[PDB]
């Protein structure tokens, strides 16, 4: 276990104050912290940064794939609605990963907590418009995200959308086994990758067709008490989730459409951002 200094993200252990931990092992041992000066123009500003980790008893293959998750980053590059890498301490010591931190928790949590401030129609399809913009840019870089879902948004005090865990290799899931937290991470799989194991990016405009719904519903759980065995059924059967409430039929249609059975008849995240921009617009 030794691994290589790259200076453009290096930073001294001695400026990071570690602090709490955060959202219940989710991703994997992630504590809040305060880096000290991490742009050199404004040293002795403190930010607020999420550190992920190795756990108490981690393996080989564990340091192996928290590498890849840095260097994955590194090659992405910056976007407004994604999770940014910041930094890392690699040198004499174990690996932090240092990356933006967000305030207001998960996009679930969030909608959750803030059912009845209020949310403006405004705010929540803003807040679609903003993870179509984050996969866009994922799209443009090859990258597919594979488990897009509220579940994986974060939300900064500026309440910016930023899409997490995207790329986060791996190679059959078990279906049927849950997030210990308490979902069934099946549900926002497109049936082509369900059953054919084939992922795309249309195959994340299916998920992004969920996560819509998921945000319409202010984190409504999808297919409510629908078992594995039963969603194989549905999804086979044609069967697609009903309009929420608080959602107008010209975003059920993108729900729909980004649910469309053939793959290459969905739209793509740049025509998404495009409508969802218009719609925006128009918007209480
Ligand atoms: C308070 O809520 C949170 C805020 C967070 N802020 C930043 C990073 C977080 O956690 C993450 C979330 C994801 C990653 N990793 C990636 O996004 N990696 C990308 C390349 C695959 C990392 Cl390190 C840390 C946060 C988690 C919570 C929470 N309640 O769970």
């Amino acid at each position: 276990y030794e691994l290589p200094e790259d200076p453009r993200w290096e930073l001294p252990r001695d400026r990071l104050v570690l602090g709490k931990p955060l959202g219940e092992g989710a991703f994997g041992q992630v504590v809040l912290a305060e880096a000290i000066g991490l742009d050199k123009d404004k040293p002795n500003r403190v930010t607020k940064v999420a550190v992920k980790m190795l756990k108490s008893d981690a393996t080989e293959k564990d340091l192996s794939d928290l590498i890849s998750e840095m260097e994955m980053m590194k090659m992405i590059g910056k976007h407004k609605n994604i999770i940014n890498l910041l930094g890392a301490c690699t040198q004499d010591g174990p690996l932090y990963v240092i990356v933006e931190y967000a305030s207001k928790g998960n996009l679930r949590e969030y909608l959750q907590a803030r059912r009845p401030e209020q949310l403006s129609s405004k705010d929540l399809v803003s807040c679609a418009y903003q993870v179509a913009r984050g996969m866009e840019y994922l799209a443009s870089k090859k990258c597919i995200h594979r488990d897009l879902a509220a579940r994986n948004v974060l939300v900064t005090e500026d309440n910016v959308m930023k899409i997490a865990d995207f790329g986060l290799a791996r190679d059959h899931i078990d279906y049927y086994k849950k997030t210990t937290n308490g979902r069934l991470p099946v549900k926002w799989m497109a049936p082509e990758a369900l059953f054919d194991r084939i992922y795309t990016h249309q195959s994340d405009v299916w998920s992004f067709g969920v996560l819509l719904w998921e945000i319409f519903t202010l984190g409504g759980s999808p297919y409510p008490g629908v078992p594995v065995e039963e969603l194989f059924k549905l999804l086979k059967e044609g069967h697609r989730m009903d309009k929420p409430s608080n959602c107008t039929n010209e975003l059920y249609m993108m729900m729909r459409d980004c649910w469309h059975a053939v793959p290459s008849q969905r739209p793509t995240f740049k025509q998404l951002v495009e409508d969802l921009d218009r719609i925006v617009a128009l918007t209480s």
